[PDB]
């Protein structure tokens, strides 16, 4: 059964030590990915954000990296080897999207679009401290639901890519204006007009780019 990333619960997001940690299950069928490595970022302490992040790691369990983050900054490795964060990188932000607006929804794990972009900033620059690694994203994908628009041309998708951009972080964008899950296999699932989760539905999601 898919659990939306729609909310429904309260948010917990502080004092990342205290989080949960589940295992990764590497799938085997992932296929090729354009992204040399990538960061699977886990944004709040909630079992379906949490099943959701360790599953989009197992479809490429060789290069994914998972990271939780707190409302302090703070943040742990809990799969994957910084070692591999080289070449080009992905993004996935992993929360539930809530506080509904004309646009859709405002918040990802807490944060408006604002607020998470100086969160990733400052972020970039720790694990590069204390990693020694590059972990610089060409691209990310905002998996929580119902970031963006319907018509996918406002709300939360579009001033993150800006914010994202006035805190030095240029990148492409994907997002996705209706309900989202992701499944055992990491794969996403979104929900169509009459309310069924469907596969591959890309009238659901926006590439915005510069
Ligand atoms: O090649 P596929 O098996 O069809 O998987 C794709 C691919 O992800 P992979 O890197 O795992 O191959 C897309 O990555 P892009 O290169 O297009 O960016 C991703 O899109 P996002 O990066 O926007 O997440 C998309 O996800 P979506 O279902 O939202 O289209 C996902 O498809 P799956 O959901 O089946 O994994
Ligand atoms: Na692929």
């Amino acid at each position: 059964t898919k659990e939306a990333l729609a909310g429904g619960k309260i948010l917990h997001n502080q004092n990342v030590n205290d989080w949960e940690r589940v295992v990764v299950t590497p799938t085997a069928d992932g296929g090729e990915s354009r992204f040399d490595g990538q960061i699977i970022v886990q944004m709040e302490n909630d079992d379906v954000v949490a099943k959701a992040a360790a599953n989009l790691a197992g479809k490429h369990p060789e290069s994914s990296v998972v990271v939780q983050i707190d409302s302090d900054g703070n943040y742990r490795v809990v799969y994957g080897d910084p070692s591999k964060l080289d070449g080009k990188l992905r993004w996935q932000l992993v929360g539930h999207g809530r506080d509904d607006s004309e646009s859709n929804n405002t918040r990802l794990s807490g944060y408006s679009a604002d607020e998470l972009a100086v969160k990733l900033a400052k972020f970039q620059q720790s694990f590069n401290q204390a990693e020694n690694i590059n972990n610089k994203p060409d691209h990310i994908s905002i998996v929580g639901a119902s970031l963006v628009s319907d018509d996918k041309q406002k709300g939360f998708g579009h001033q993150f890519i800006n914010a994202m951009d006035a805190n030095g972080l240029r990148v492409d964008v994907s997002v996705r204006s209706s309900e989202l899950a992701v499944d055992e296999a990491g794969r996403k699932h979104t929900k169509d007009a009459n309310g069924d989760w469907v596969q591959k539905a890309e009238n659901n999601k926006v590439s915005l780019s510069w």
